[PDB]
């Protein structure tokens, strides 16, 4: 019993992580076989990053200009390359920790664990979630450039988030290992905002359903609804669209605890129209949208890896 | 910016996780250097999990009798000793990935990270404080036990808990790694009750502190109030009244903020009586008392391991 909001044990990816070194400029990389990874604007002095040229940057760089290390081990440059916002350095040494791994890239609504990190030493690890915005609610700070965002699915690390920037909001936005932005912001020292965002209604009704597994269930009530009525409401009150196939995803849920999915969207609704009246639910007065479906299965499951 | 519960990085502490077996029973085990430590209770058989007798028990038992497994591999049992509620495994194979350690035992209101652990593989991790009435608010399942709670200090892996129990209200209950139990519990399969517990004022005023660092400010008021006015409104909400080293150890947030403490439980006074009016401090709609004074600091200086 219990549920909380736990990260993926972190021992794999803090045997990934170094720090790298160009000009003024110390941020964290990822070291994968012989390949380190990190945010390119390591390459940018304090000028260039109003309006960085960052092909004629990498242009006047050459593989001595970057100080890669590995606690305390040099490791030294053979090539270097960007692919989109990301730097991608070639090492003559392959990481003997690399664990199993793949790169992808998360759709909103999906979590993660973050391993904070400055001058390539953890700090800390927490999960956080993709939010509708395409912005992530982190804990960071300058220096933590670099830092990653991953799952673990059995041994297979999967990396998801790469960070590079904090929004004016205090949110945090960041790269695919590709160096793709999640949403429409630029690795610059420019005007940028994110979006309104709103709540990631499937993983609300997946931490209902989690609440209602820990035998927490006084918000059940006795109605049912369509998806359609509910989505009406869901709109009022800053939701996400609920589709089928999150339907369909929460059925073991459903199964598991007996509260079929359209059933617990009426409770839902209800939450919504009138509030939770001074009552927690899970030892929180707020609705929690960072849990997925698949998360409060693992959880409640105790799947390792 | 941006203030998350972050975990100790776990990889120092996932090294030393292994599977122990006697009978039927498999829980989790600590091994360093050459003694794998678990709880005692592996020993017991439901005939007499009721109140066993475990100094006859263990007499009884050979070193054969447990297996115990480091991922792929058997290590050997060539004695076996109980220290309180721990037993104590010596196996004929020091782990070489034995970090630096400490085993303390912590005081009520401190914070500690636990790595969730079935079948001596990790399932997550976690920050938990010792509540006051020494149970945990945990995420815990049957398997679970013989998991630790930890904390890092620079290269150093100081454990303080070990996991033994689950309390009928859904909070967890277990021992220091010398074995002796938090609180007024016994290893023992029966339904045991904890005291009364208490909310942790000088964490609930760190966290203030915190979410002023952060620029969450809608909360703070122009007033002071004296240490005993404080006291007085706090005591009817079920605080622990606030003592003067408790000031003193606030003493560096009150300094980097510019807010004196006295000040901030004047803040404090009115969230009490008033409530939030439908506001949020650091996201959530509760006032939180899991984070220590050293925990925001931690967080927000970027201190790594
Ligand atoms: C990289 O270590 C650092 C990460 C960070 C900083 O705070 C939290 N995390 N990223 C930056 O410092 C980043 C570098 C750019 C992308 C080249 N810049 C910002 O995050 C940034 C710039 C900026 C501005 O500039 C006009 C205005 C408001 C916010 C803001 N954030
Ligand atoms: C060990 O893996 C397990 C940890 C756990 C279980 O749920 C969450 N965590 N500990 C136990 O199962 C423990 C074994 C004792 C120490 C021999 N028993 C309990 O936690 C327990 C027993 C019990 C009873 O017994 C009648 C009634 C109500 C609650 C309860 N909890
Ligand atoms: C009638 O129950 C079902 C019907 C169809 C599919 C189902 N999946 C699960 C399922 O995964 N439960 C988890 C346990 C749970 C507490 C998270 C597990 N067994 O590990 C149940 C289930
Ligand atoms: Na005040």
């Amino acid at each position: 019993s219990g549920f909380r909001k736990m990260a993926f044990p972190s021992g794999k990816v803090e045997g990934c992580m170094v720090q790298v070194t160009c000009g003024t400029t110390t941020l964290n990389g990822l070291w994968l076989d012989d390949v380190v990874y990190c945010p390119r604007h390591v390459i940018c002095t304090s000028e260039d990053m109003l309006n960085p040229n960052y092909e004629d940057l990498l242009i006047r760089k050459s593989n001595h200009n970057f100080l890669v290390q590995a606690g305390n081990v040099q490791l030294r440059v053979i090539g270097h390359s960007m692919q989109n916002c990301v730097l991608k350095l070639k090492v003559d040494t392959a990481n003997p920790k690399t664990p199993k791994y793949k790169f992808v890239r998360i759709q909103p609504g999906q979590t993660f664990s973050v391993l904070a990190c400055y001058n390539g030493s953890p700090s800390g690890v927490y999960q956080c979630a993709m939010r509708p915005n395409f912005t992530i609610k982190g804990s960071f700070l300058n220096g933590s450039c670099g830092s990653v965002g991953f799952n673990i699915d059995y041994d297979c690390v999967s990396f998801c988030y790469m960070h590079h920037m904090e929004l004016p909001t205090g949110v945090h936005a960041g790269t695919d290992l590709e160096g793709n932005f999640y949403g429409p912001f630029v690795d610059r020292q420019t005007a940028q905002a994110a979006g309104t965002d709103t709540t990631i209604t499937v993983n609300v009704l997946a931490w209902l359903y989690a609440a209602v597994i820990n035998g927490d269930r006084w918000f059940l009530n006795r109605f049912t609804t369509t998806l359609n009525d509910f989505n009406l409401v869901a709109m009022k009150y800053n939701y996400e669209p609920l589709t089928q196939d999150h339907v369909d995803i929460l059925g073991p849920l459903s199964a598991q605890t007996g509260i079929a999915v359209l059933d617990m969207c009426a409770s839902l609704k209800e939450l919504l129209q009138n509030g939770m009246n001074g009552r927690t639910i899970l030892g929180s007065a707020l609705l929690e949208d960072e849990f997925t479906p698949f998360d409060v299965v693992r959880q409640c499951s105790g799947v390792t890896f």
